[PDB]
């Protein structure tokens, strides 16, 4: 249905997750 | 159908990486 953006969204913060985590690390 | 609580919960965690990268960049 329309819950296609909501898996962009979590593809979204999937990434976000990953790049503060990296970024911090750093 | 029932996944309003999915969008919910990733929108909890959308506000929650923010809140964990600001605190921890602070």
């Amino acid at each position: 249905s329309d819950f296609d953006a909501l898996g962009g969204r979590v593809t979204t913060v999937e990434t976000r997750v990953e790049t503060v985590n990296n970024s911090l690390t750093g």
